[PDB]
């Protein structure tokens, strides 16, 4: 029955072409957005703009990367010439190396800020004046319950995270005159393609017992937050971080 | 066009005869929840009932004072007459006196943590074990960005309000494994009847002042979120605190 | 080596006879405060005092009940009468009963609310105006890491301590116009008599686990922060709530 | 009185020529610690080196530039060569321009980043092990209150300074083991030599507003918590923010 306030607009989603971002671009377009799905993987922004048009939506694809400060305004015209962008969800990133603070490569560290950070803030440039010329709307950028806590191994990802919390505070500050409202949502640990695919039977009950609920996210639980936060109903928030982590954070 | 996935159930909203649960009442009958509206103001709760059955709703108004553990149990057998309870949204609450924590009354202290915080445990004591018993749902604790910051001469409000994001917590973490989700919610300052009718324009200009958004919010922006939080949607969201604030603590 | 500065003036230490509040009382005499140690038990705060004496510090005790607000005045002026009082540590607490939420006990949960909460407020009553009048200085409430998570089957101690960091928001912004300070200090699990004395090797395990240095806080370890936060060097902080907790809330 | 328990080993302080650095390298100097005195500006770093063995102090002045990572392999080997390297402090930062986040000009940007953040994180690479060796010890990373709130018109700095939250607790967590200790703390607006050079009036009186104590806060009112936070005293601190900002995110 869920239903988003999001219609009459445009929607860009970064790294929509699989796992959370798909969630995110076929839920936005079941409740009438027009999406622009992102993705450096051509073939999965393709595959996920192809079922939502199967299912009566509204979408088009563009491939590139969003580490590109030029593709971030190539995406808001594609995004515009459908319908007045309006939502602009940026969700794309990376793991990183699994090495301690010590060890961590250079290279590493810095192509995780690059596209967990750099890349959201070069999004952003290019979305925030492009939706307040179109009367407001949202922003969400996708942090982690690793935007407020730490996890052994991944701070080049840790970090990139609570930087984003920062920036989704600035913009919010900044752009609230113009309504354009700015949010970070951050997921506990979700059950996506790379999880069933690579995950062991000990490492995965090992992050199950971390959350209160028992078991990992699915990534329509992601998704429904994040189309609510882009929504009209939405209209008062802004600024703040909205956990989706099944109880992790609680204790 | 926003519709949340809170049908098939019934929703104890206390407070709910006005202002935000006035506003939390009538979004949840209309997508589909039995709502069972309990407030110490028997017109203000029958006005709203009747409110949502004209518009085609599910309601019935109990009126009692949430102050009593045994109100608690009795809202709860009530709404379980309507439809299995799923949802209980703890709203009620009072401003206290305004005084600096070294002249606060003992009477009012005492009156602010009994409404605004115990008042919330008897209701959780009754609703706890009751949604679990109907396949689990969703506890809605009403915290305000007074649950995470303070706020001059109003101590023991702010008191209850950071009070409240320990029990939903430890309420998460304990009923997590029932499928019961407990969460809270922070408004901002919110233009109600209260505000509209007593607030003098330099107060009103100083509160605005203090939101990004440059406004105070609207009830049905605090209901949205409410129901959202309380709807199958949010199936992966326990434990957490959400703002709905314009802004207001991200500076 | 640790010093701090603290001379000159007389500390209220609250729950001082035995475990965190002993080493926070010796902490400061040691320094040279003139420390009023109050606690329910007379024979363990007559001993502390006597510690205090016997190593060349200056102190007195008090033994009484701190949910009677009338305590709170007689140990303000009983402490005034060594010194003027410049420092009070709210530290007296208890854990209250195991129970999830909701089957807590009625008198338990009223019990550790007074004792946690309202004790503290009481004592607060006394001590603002009076610091405030011999010239500003700091009052430091014991809060925990469970001011800001949860631990199952303790409700009210994590409500009663979550509810201290909001009267510790308020009192400092209320209070500094006087210059009186008012901190949170949140220790993780600390080593003390009654865990020594009946916690099962098990347990102890658990709780060691979910700290990242290992091991459980030592009193002393919880006590030089909270002295540094009591002395003259600590005299921009107030307001916040400051963590003595092995990385427990850091994962 | 106050005097902090950090002697028997080396310290480095990034930044350490001037303002808070400046603080903190005597106040640990003054304590005991071998302070190797890190700058771009070598005049700077001399001079506060030549204060600090006036005042009988031992330390050493090393200029250079924190972005190099091989500058901090030279900052951690000239500390070893005075005594065992177990404090570092990590200091040096700028502002960036003023401008909102869609006008932000990717060169100020990309800069920000880099000395506020990723400088950190190379310290952190050579000091953490060197700690380790030398039998544990502790980083102080210097974040702000714009590690947890925001600012407008300086969404790098803000951006910058929550990523260190991120990258403090993940190196808590990582190098527990070894007992090295990595905190945060968080001043608030202090009045170092650039806001009594340049500030005008209107601004400062501005900024005080937004502190409960009415005032900007002072270097040494930093230097002091760095200090007991490096210290022996702190043994059971790490992972956590510590704020030292009058009030300012208290409201
Ligand atoms: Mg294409
Ligand atoms: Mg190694
Ligand atoms: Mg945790
Ligand atoms: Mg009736
Ligand atoms: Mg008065
Ligand atoms: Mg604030
Ligand atoms: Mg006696
Ligand atoms: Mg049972
Ligand atoms: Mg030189
Ligand atoms: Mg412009």
């Amino acid at each position: 029955m869920a239903q988003y306030d999001v219609a009459g607009r445009s929607a860009i989603v970064t790294g929509g072409g699989s796992g959370i971002g798909r969630a995110i671009a076929l839920t936005l377009a079941a409740s009438g957005a027009a999406v622009l799905v992102t993705d450096l993987n051509e073939e999965n922004a393709n595959a996920v703009v192809a079922e939502i048009s199967a299912a009566g939506g509204t979408a088009r694809a563009l491939a590139g990367d969003v580490t590109d400060p030029a593709f971030a305004e190539a995406s808001v015209a594609a995004a515009n010439e459908l319908a007045p962008l309006r939502i602009a969800v940026n969700n794309a990133g990376i793991g990183g190396a699994a090495a301690p603070v010590g060890d961590y490569p250079l290279d590493s560290w810095r192509k995780v800020i690059e596209v967990n950070l750099n890349a959201v803030f070069y999004g952003m440039q290019a979305q925030l004046d492009a939706i307040g010329a179109n009367g407001g709307g949202a922003i969400v950028n996708m942090a982690s319950i690793l935007g407020s806590v730490g996890f052994a191994n991944y701070s080049a990802y840790v970090t990139a995270k609570h930087a984003l919390l920062g920036l989704t505070q600035n913009a919010a500050l900044e752009y609230a005159g113009k309504n354009v409202r700015v949010v970070a949502v951050g997921p506990g640990f979700i059950r996506t393609p790379l999880v069933a695919s690579n995950m062991d039977a000990d490492t995965l009950a090992f992050l199950e017992g971390k959350h209160a609920l028992g078991r990992l996210g699915e990534p329509e639980e992601v998704a429904s937050l994040v189309a609510f936060l882009a929504s009209d109903a939405a209209s008062f928030i802004t600024g703040s971080y909205h956990l989706v982590d099944g109880g992790y954070t609680a204790q």
